[PDB]
């Protein structure tokens, strides 16, 4: 019943940009075109939006990413019509598997011309179907309010993801003449005890048990207090904490009750904690196999105290269906983990020590570190012994850092040997596996965090798919330092350029590691470098 | 013979190998990934295939759009699951609305997989639905020659266009135990084939006509567009059309090259950025003869207003529209027409031929033809001593600097201001020579459609006119081009100090403002890094000697122009 005229006299437009303001939104990703250009140049105009300008719109769909991933914030994109659209289909699939929220605002033709084979009329929310949450086209300007709201709630709610909004030229253009409904304008906006029974339920399995482990995954990082409620009741009840790839930097690696990370590539003590404990406390994870390796095999202990009635598997999980989806749980706490968490928090019993639980994990840590080929005189430098020592160099800046990464031996490398301490530090395409992401991730997580260090961990044939994107990092001030551990050189060979001379075409510093002697000067110069610098280190090959 | 036992032992891999070999493939583009990897070493590993490597999958997929282009063959395309499937989509789209054959292979998950959210499990059939002519997933390896034989057969027939083929990794990974049907293995037939009487009278008919409606002759114009350069036959039974009743040709931007613009009919380009003449001689039409060509909006307008002098020799019975065009579809869809010719528009003209009076020649018509074009040429603000370099000057110069090496010479381009001027101010005179992003408009397409164009024509020039935004998109291929051994030629119009979008403009159209700005690389140093040649022009007193080493230098080189 109740209507708003403050919109009325408005083009779709200037709409758009005061939405993005009650969104919260500063920062836009994207690439002009005729279709978006209503909206484009109230965006560009506006000096209450940073507008980030790649060379390609994949560029534009991995930095809104990395943006996502740095601040908690929807990572807000701005493309055209037709090629520009069709673009930016890699990173959404991307944010899709990794359930990263995105809003994706595509030009598209008008509304007169969908469906005569128009110059770039693409069925864009056809092609996007698959790999956004939910997208629609918005038909008239009076819909435009309504539906972007609608957008940036269905992105940051339940498990967060890339969302497509289709904006026809004559919508965006239009000046809104009537009134619209005030609720469409404005950011929206017996289940609950059972879902309170089963709080009650894993605070007495979590009161019982006798080696827990916290097993933690990208869920507790939808949050802004996860972290911190995860380090509370880790300490109020004593429980050592591993996580998943995508958790880690959730919980410091330097606490003496980090198991790092878990899983086929983890850590041995984590897998053999988890092995042996007598309850799983699942956090915003997935059971992914590469984490549980054969399910039936997976957590024997576990499994015998759910048998004799005191312990198992408790699932705090925000989708009903992921729960009970890949392993059988005792208890499933259906939610936002990190509300569940502290509704938990007071129900847990404080534990002053789990000495024997403690000192059998420590007493692993010794038996079984990371273990690879080390270099010895005269080799060639091994990739891991790059991040170990540039883990530490960063570390020693006394900076905030992020770490993004390609795809490949190298970000798997990057996920172990690094130490992570800091949440949302670790931006790393694992759901896709989308070679080039590491270069735009790095530049929108810069743009999130303009104060801190971020540094690419890239490969060579991963850098290679997007590094056209330098350019961007110069004309974006964002001094990202890009690391590429090049192991490259019958079998597959690609040529590559020289990487020095292109940082310096590109516009930035470009430095090159050959052989053992020079490596920790340069790593120390690479992250000392004022502006953007790249960082080529010749590697042994695998 | 019923069954084939010919694959019985094989992998699926080894029967994809054997299938391109039977649909006469001798280049692959492709990028190799795990799911794809039964396929990816089968063919990288063998001395049949030309595997071109990119270093982006939408790299492989224009490279494939230039090699189909300048060849007249599919182009095949091999791809692993999960991006490097969704890093294809730009190049099917592109494909799709330009009417280009390609065949494109994806990796994906086992099938056992599809439907767990696995890692790279992709919906591509999902997502390439509207941007393919057909697709599907291979559930079996006893069905991989089925599909691949459909695949290359829909991409080349009607009016050709992409499709795509779902290769679950365990499916080619297996070996096939089982005979399957020789009516799946064999490829199947363009025509080479039979036709009913009912089918020949039918055609024959709507031929008989526009036979009669045309011998009746006036002030007729053959506008003539892509669907002609479909065939090998097409540009030379159009030149024998247009001089056996002497008629003028002009074509759409994607018919550029189907008809010599030195002979004396050629009314070259038509359209919003074509030239007066070719728009004057249609509009007030009378009869237009379309030839593979579907009127764009950018080419007619302006509806009820073209032609008119064509839409009345319909009222009054004496002329119209005559539509050559392969897809029924297409027909009366964006303009309502007087005769229909369907199929194959070459083998149509083939037919009509005989039927056709010679003419003597008309310049009742020719003259007045020849009127429009003194009264209006292409006209743009031509240097002066000390100003800046034209685009078009550069354009036209370059035209006869490769002209003069009497080579066969293909160009590319990238998309926008310099797309329009490249189709303007070159000379066209051979067919599929001009290669370009017409229906979708994709920036970054010049440079992997010329490395895949090279590879098509490896005895020709060829050059792509660039612009520097549209040369930004996919410029790491520059390393492709490099490692391929292309000596292709990158022209850089570089006119970086006005923005990419115009904010508004003077009436009489002379002074445009403009924003957004985009920073550029080094190009010289670029092309230097990336291991090839590069020459900048910043100065008038500079280019003719640029051009001419451009152009001379063994191997693949990059110019930049500054231009205006
Ligand atoms: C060859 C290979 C080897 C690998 N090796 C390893 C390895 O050794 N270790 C490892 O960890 N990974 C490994 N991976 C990565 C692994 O496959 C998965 O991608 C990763 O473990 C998934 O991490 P996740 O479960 O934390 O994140 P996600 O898949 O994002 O799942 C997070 C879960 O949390 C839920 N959730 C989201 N938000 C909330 C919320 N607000 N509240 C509650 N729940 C929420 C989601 O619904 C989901 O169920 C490997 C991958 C490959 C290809
Ligand atoms: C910035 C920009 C400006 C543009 N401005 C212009 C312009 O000014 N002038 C211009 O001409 N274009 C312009 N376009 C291009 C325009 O968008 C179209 O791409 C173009 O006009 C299409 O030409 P076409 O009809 O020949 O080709 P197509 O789009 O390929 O259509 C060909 C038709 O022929 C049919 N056909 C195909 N094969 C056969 C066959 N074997 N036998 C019979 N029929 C067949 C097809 O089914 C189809 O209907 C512009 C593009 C851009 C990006
Ligand atoms: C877009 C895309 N194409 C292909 C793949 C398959 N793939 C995964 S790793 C890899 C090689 C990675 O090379 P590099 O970046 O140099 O990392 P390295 O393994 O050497 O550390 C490929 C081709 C992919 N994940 N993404
Ligand atoms: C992939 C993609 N993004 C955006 C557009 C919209 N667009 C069309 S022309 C153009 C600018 C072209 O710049 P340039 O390549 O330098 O050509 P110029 O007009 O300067 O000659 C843009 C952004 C597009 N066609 N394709
Ligand atoms: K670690
Ligand atoms: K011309
Ligand atoms: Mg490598
Ligand atoms: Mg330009």
């Amino acid at each position: 019943p109740d209507m708003d005229t403050s919109f009325v006299g408005l083009t779709g437009g200037q709409i758009f940009n005061e939405m993005m303001s009650r969104q919260n939104v500063d920062t836009v990703f994207g690439y002009p075109g005729g279709a978006i250009l209503p909206v484009y140049d109230a965006i560009h105009n506006s000096d209450k939006f940073n507008f980030v300008l790649p060379k390609h719109e994949q560029g534009a769909g991995h930095m809104a990413e990395g943006y996502a991933r740095a601040s908690g914030k929807p990572g807000v994109v701005l493309v055209t019509s037709g090629p520009g659209a069709t673009n930016v289909v890699t990173p959404m699939a991307d944010a899709f598997a990794d359930g990263i929220p995105m809003v994706v605002f595509t030009g598209q033709v008008p509304t007169s011309a969908i469906g005569t084979d128009a110059f770039q009329e693409a069925d864009v929310v056809g092609i996007s179907r698959s790999c956004t949450k939910w997208n629609v086209m918005v038909k008239s300007v009076e819909e435009l309010p309504l539906r972007i709201n609608e957008a940036f709630e269905i992105a940051t709610s339940g498990r967060p993801g890339p969302v497509l909004v289709d904006l026809p030229k004559d919508v965006t253009a239009a000046i809104l003449r009537n009134p619209i409904p005030t609720k469409t304008t404005l950011p929206s906006n017996a289940q609950d005890e059972f879902v309170m029974q089963s709080i009650n339920k894993a605070a007495d399995l979590i009161n019982l048990a006798k080696k827990p482990v916290l097993y933690v995954g990208a869920g507790i990082l939808n949050h802004a207090d996860g972290p911190r409620l995860l380090k509370e009741l880790s300490d109020r009840a004593q429980i050592p904490v591993t996580t998943t790839l995508q958790g880690l930097g959730s919980f410091d690696q330097e606490d003496p009750k980090s198991l790092d990370m878990l899983g086929m590539h983890g850590c041995a003590t984590a897998n053999l904690a988890v092995q042996n404990a007598d309850l799983i406390i699942a956090v915003g994870a997935r059971f992914d196999d590469r984490v549980t390796g054969n399910i039936s095999k997976f957590a024997p202990e576990a499994r015998r105290a759910a048998a004799e009635g005191r312990g198992g598997i408790i699932h705090f999980e925000v989708s009903p269906k992921n729960i009970n989806k890949v392993v059988q749980t005792q208890i499933a706490v259906e939610g936002d983990a990190t509300t569940n968490l502290g509704k938990m928090m007071s129900k847990i019993f404080p534990v002053k020590e789990r000495s024997e639980w403690f000192a059998q994990i420590n007493k692993w840590k010794k038996e079984y570190p990371y273990a690879y080929m080390e270099e010895t005189p005269g080799s060639k430098i091994k990739p891991q012994t790059v991040i170990k020592k540039l883990s530490k160099v960063a570390n020693d800046t006394g900076r905030h850092v992020i770490v993004t990464t390609g795809v490949g031996q190298h970000q798997m490398w990057a996920a172990q040997h690094w130490t992570w301490r800091n949440p949302h530090t670790f931006i790393t395409s694992g759901g896709l596996g989308t070679m080039g992401y590491g270069l735009p991730a790095a530049i929108g997580a810069q743009v999130a965090k303009p104060e801190s260090l971020v540094i690419d961990i890239d490969g060579d044939a991963s850098f290679n798919m997007t590094l056209t994107e330098l350019s961007s990092a110069v004309q974006a001030g964002t001094p990202v330092k890009i690391l590429i551990l090049n192991n490259e050189e019958s079998h597959t060979h690609q040529l590559n350029p020289d990487f020095i001379k292109l940082a310096e075409a590109m516009g930035l510093k470009g430095l090159r590691v050959k052989k053992q002697e020079e490596l920790d000067a340069k790593l120390k110069e690479f992250v000392s470098t004022k502006g953007p610098v790249l960082l080529e280190v010749e590697v042994d090959k695998k």
